[PDB]
C-alpha cells in the first residue's frame, strides 16, 4: 500500500506516534517519506546482509526475523514480512521499541540526514488530524 501523506499522518496519530518520546508527528511522516516513500512493501538490502522492511525500513539486523540474517536479533519478536502489511500496526509497535532504546530517531538514517533539525511540521500541513 502506498499511503498518501495525510492518510499516513492520520494512521500514525491513531497508533500513538504523535509526540511518542517527544517526537512530533511530522518527524515520523518525514522519516517514512525518506525511508520508504510511504510504501508499506518497500524492502532494501543493507551491506552487512541484513534487510530493511516496510514503511519505516525496520532492520532485520536487530528487530525482526527474515530467515536470512545470520547472528542477528529479533527484538520486536516478528517475522520481517509482518512489517510489509497495508496495516501499519506491527511497524508502529516495533518503531516504539526502537525509538525507546536510547538512540531515539537517530536509528533511522534517513531521519537523521533529511528530517532532523528541519521544519517537520510541513509534513502534516493541510491534514485533518
Ligand atoms: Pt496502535
Amino acid at each position: 500500500k502506498v499511503f498518501g501523506r495525510c492518510e499516513l499522518a492520520a494512521a500514525m496519530k491513531r497508533h500513538g506516534l504523535d509526540n511518542y518520546r517527544g517526537y512530533s508527528l511530522g518527524n515520523w511522516v518525514c522519516a517514512a517519506k525518506f525511508e520508504s516513500n510511504f510504501n508499506t512493501q518497500a524492502t532494501n538490502r543493507n551491506t552487512d546482509g541484513s534487510t530493511d522492511y516496510g514503511i519505516l525500513q525496520i532492520n532485520s539486523r536487530w528487530w525482526c526475523n527474515d530467515g536470512r540474517t545470520p547472528g542477528s536479533r529479533n527484538l520486536c519478536n516478528i517475522p520481517c514480512s509482518a512489517l510489509l502489511s497495508s496495516d501499519i500496526t506491527a511497524s508502529v509497535n516495533c518503531a516504539k521499541k526502537i525509538v525507546s532504546d536510547g538512540n531515539g530517531m537517530n536509528a533511522w538514517v534517513a531521519w537523521r540526514n533529511r528530517c532532523k533539525g528541519t521544519d517537520v511540521q510541513a509534513w502534516i500541513r493541510g491534514c485533518r488530524l
